[PDB]
C-alpha cells in the first residue's frame, strides 16, 4: 500500500523546491500527484520553468486522503497558495486527520495564513522569517529541516534534498531514506 | 551583454539534473533557453515530471551560438542525446568555436558518443563511469565537478547546484557565482 503525495503547484512556485521533492519522492516508491493550484494547465515557475501539472487541484482534492501534502516555496507562489480558500480547505482537512504538513522556504507561510499548526516550531527561508513570525504563532527555528510531529518545514534551494529526504523517511523510514539517498551523491 | 545559455531537454531527462541549473543559471542572469530535442511539446523526464520546453532545438540552434550547452542526465535522455544527429552538430560545433560544454551525471556519454572532448579529464555519475570509459578516451575524475578547460561535468542530482554554479562561474565570474549562492541555503 504506497503511501500518497499530494504537490500543490502555483504560479511563481519555485521549481526547485518542487522537482526536487517530486523526483525524491518517486525514488522512495510514494505514489506523487502534482496538482495545478490554477487548474491542470502548465505551470510558470518563478525562474519561468514550465511545468505540466498531473492534476487540477480540484481534481486531486477528490482522490485523497494523502499522507502528506507539500507546499513548495516561491514567494509569489506562496502567496497564491496563501490566498485560496481549496488550499485551506485541504490543509485544514490535513490537520484534522492527524497527516503531514510539509512546506519549504516561503511555503509555511502559507500555513500561517490559513492558520494551521500554531504553535508549533518551524523554519523558514531567512527573508520569510519576519512574514512567518508575525503575531508570534510559531516558534523559530534555524534547523536546515525541522520538524515538529506533524508539521515539517525547510528553509530554501539548497535544504530541498534535505527536505524530501525527510518527507521520505516519515512515510517510508529511515531505510528507504538511506536507499534513495545514496544514488543522488549529496555530499 | 548577458551571456547565453543551452539546454536540451529529451525524453527520459532527469528533472533535478535540468531544473536546478537551469533556475540557477536564471539566477545569475544568463538568458537560458531550455529546447526539447523533439520539438516544442512538453517532455516526460525520468520520474514522470513533464517540463514544457522554450522553444524546439531546431528552433534553439537558429539563434546560436551560446556561451555554453548544458546535456542533462537520466539514462534514457543522455541516450537521446547520444543518438541524436542534431546535438552531434551542435556539439561540433561549440567544440569548434572554443565554446564550454557543461554535462552531468549520464549526459556527458554523449560527448563520447558525438566524439567530443577526447583526451579531457571528466567525471560522471559513478554508475556511468564504464560506459563513459570504454576505448579510454577520457581520464577519469572522482570530482563532484570537474573542469578541463571547455569541458565541464559533474556526477548526480546532489551535484547538480555545484555543477550549476561552476558554470556561472565560468561564465560570470566567481563574484556572480558567490552572490547567487548564499539566497540558495546550501549547507
Ligand atoms: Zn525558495
Ligand atoms: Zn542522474
Amino acid at each position: 500500500a504506497s503511501k500518497r503525495a499530494l504537490v500543490i503547484l502555483a504560479k511563481g512556485a519555485e521549481e526547485m523546491e518542487t522537482v526536487i521533492p517530486v523526483d525524491v519522492m518517486r525514488r522512495a516508491g510514494i505514489k506523487v500527484t502534482v496538482a495545478g493550484l490554477a487548474g491542470k494547465d502548465p505551470v510558470q515557475c518563478s525562474r519561468d520553468v514550465v511545468i505540466c501539472p498531473d492534476a487540477s487541484l480540484e481534481d486531486a482534492k477528490k482522490e485523497g486522503p494523502y499522507d502528506v501534502v507539500v507546499l513548495p516555496g516561491g514567494n509569489l507562489g506562496a502567496q497564491n497558495l496563501s490566498e485560496s480558500a481549496a488550499v485551506k480547505e485541504i490543509l485544514k482537512e490535513q490537520e484534522n486527520r492527524k497527516g503531514l504538513i510539509a512546506a519549504i522556504c516561503a511555503g509555511p507561510t502559507a500555513l500561517l495564513a490559513h492558520e494551521i499548526g500554531f504553535g508549533s516550531k518551524v523554519t523558514t527561508h531567512p527573508l520569510a522569517k519576519d512574514k512567518m513570525m508575525n503575531g508570534g504563532h510559531y516558534t523559530y527555528s534555524e534547523n536546515r529541516v525541522e520538524k515538529d510531529g506533524l508539521i515539517l518545514t525547510s528553509r530554501g534551494p539548497g535544504t530541498s534534498f534535505e527536505f524530501a529526504l525527510a518527507i521520505v523517511e516519515a512515510l517510508n523510514g529511515k531505510e528507504v531514506a538511506a536507499q534513495v539517498k545514496a544514488p543522488l551523491v549529496l555530499k
